[PDB]
């Protein structure tokens, strides 16, 4: 329904007399989605926000689709990219390449070639269709793992997703211990490699997943992850260094293989592009392998071209891995002792000595980052979308400005029942707005807050008759607070300019 698409759109108007409180974006919550659907989505964005117009009429209104495919991409790029679609061949590479077992695990070339964008040498000002990238979802699998862990150590008799809340608690018990582990038996390997990726690859707006950064369990963002100072580091880094032209490169050495991805720095779209003092001081190198027994021979070199910017110049690293997990560093002087150096042609050297497979709780192979020596404390190398009229026909275009944004799907559906006021979802998101902001998120992608412990997204939309989707915490609070929580939650991220998205379930 189109009519309850235009409530949630006006909900600050409606509820709350103030427009400062309405959502700005659309989340096409798919079953199946019909394209006829999606092209009335579209002509309700271009016509209620004028996002045909121009970059920035677009971009303050970024809209996706979630059907769990791709299926819909060409169609949705035909009808003018009034919204984005997932990579979900990206996402298949990083779950294969890197976040299964040993004995599934892909060679790495997938994270390169396997997808929309193949990034061997992404140099384009403007990519052919934009997306979004993620590796999870509120239900992407942890409701698969909870019940593959009940019914291995718990119940072996359980039925379908009908586990009693002290099953729940039991199997997020062995789920929570398996995250620690070095050896995991159902939990992802390798998280902060693919955050690697996902936050410095071109030609995609990332989305980070609340359950990577926090507990899948528990109160809101009462508990950190182990990865949370990796990708907080990454997320800050990112606004700091990523920007410019991609190279990819997947190198065979000693008994295995690496990958290495290059940002070349803002204002550089070529490997010989020299740009200006910006240029010298952004960029990046990231270096992966995906196997714990990973060994250089003596003789073993790694040879990353950083581009023409970078000859002759210092670099530091952002992440190391470490014997126990990843070491961060948040300066230039904090990483002293490690300065590297390009030489003549721009090029970093990697030997034995630098890259060897590890197997700890956060890697099964091999994470490094580096970054040039010399970025001033507040450098900034996002750019704002243009205010010049698009002339292709499309509306959302995958350029700098669309590469500068960061989603952030920020709920879990196994989240714990708030005890307190002070334990709110929304109360919180009020409350932690500057942490958004210092990570870059410019779109804020919440949980459906209409008027319940149900985990499935599908019991949860049978659960609620049409009425219902007009209650977002008025008759009573719903999980994440009362609506007057979600009218200040969604206020508080305005007040930092971050987009707020609505989930629309046609
Ligand atoms: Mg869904």
């Amino acid at each position: 329904q189109l009519n309850w698409l235009h409530f949630l759109m006006n909900f600050g108007n409606i509820y709350a007399n103030d427009p400062d409180a309405n959502f700005d974006s659309i989340r096409v919550d798919a079953d199946n989605v019909d394209a006829d659907l999606l092209q009335i989505a579209g002509d309700y964005l271009k016509a209620a926000k004028g996002i045909h117009k121009n970059d920035k009429a677009a971009n303050d209104h970024l809209s996706i689709l979630e059907a769990w495919s791709d299926n819909d991409t060409p169609y949705l790029h035909d009808d003018g990219d009034n919204m984005i679609n997932m990579d979900n061949k990206l996402r298949l590479s990083l779950l294969f390449s890197l976040a299964k077992p040993l004995n599934q695990r892909s060679g790495m070339n997938p994270l390169i070639t396997n997808s929309l964008v193949n990034r061997t040498d992404d140099n384009a000002e403007t990519a052919a269709v934009p997306s979004y990238s993620f590796i999870r979802a509120h239900d992407s699998e942890v409701q698969d793992l909870i019940r593959d862990i009940i019914k291995a150590e718990i119940n072996p008799n359980v039925v379908g997703y009908s586990f009693t809340m002290e099953e729940i608690k039991k199997a997020f018990e062995i789920y929570n211990k398996d995250l620690l582990a070095t050896e995991k038996k159902y939990t992802h390997y390798n998280t902060a490699l693919s955050y690697a990726l996902l936050l410095t690859n071109k030609s995609s707006v990332p989305r980070v997943y609340y359950g990577d950064m926090f507990t899948d369990d528990g109160q809101y963002m009462a508990h950190k992850t182990i990865n949370y100072e990796a990708i907080e580091t990454l997320l800050k880094a990112r606004i700091k260094y990523v920007s410019g032209g991609q190279a990819m490169r997947n190198q065979q050495v000693g008994n295995s293989e690496i990958i290495t991805s290059v940002r070349y720095g803002k204002g550089a779209l070529k490997a010989t592009d020299t740009g200006d003092r910006t240029t010298r001081t952004s960029g990046v190198a990231v270096i992966e392998g995906n196997n714990p027994s990973l060994r250089l021979k003596a003789s073993d070199r790694v040879v990353v071209n950083m581009g023409a910017a970078h000859k002759n110049q210092a670099y530091r690293p952002l992440l190391l891995t470490t014997d126990n997990g990843i070491k961060a560093y948040h300066s230039d002087q904090e990483a002293a002792g490690l300065v590297r150096y390009t030489n003549d042609r721009g090029e970093l050297i990697f030997t034995a000595a630098d890259i060897k497979g590890y197997a700890n709780p956060q890697v099964s192979g091999y994470l490094g980052v580096w970054v040039p020596v010399g970025a001033a404390a507040d450098q900034d190398v996002r750019v704002a979308a243009s205010t010049a009229p698009s002339t292709d026909g499309k509306s959302v275009h995958q350029n700098a400005a669309l590469d500068s944004r960061v989603m952030f799907e920020g709920f879990s559906n196994f989240q714990a029942f708030a005890t307190k006021k002070e334990e709110y979802t929304n109360v919180v998101i009020a409350k932690n707005v500057d942490k958004f902001a210092e990570w870059g998120v410019t779109d804020f992608e919440m949980a459906p807050q209409y008027v319940d412990g149900s985990f499935l997204d599908s019991v949860i939309q049978n659960g609620y008759a049409f009425t219902d989707r007009y209650d977002l915490g008025i008759s009573k609070p719903n999980k994440y607070g009362t609506a007057d929580d979600l009218v200040k939650a969604i206020k508080a991220l305005h007040s930092k300019g971050i987009k707020v998205m609505a989930d629309w379930v046609p």
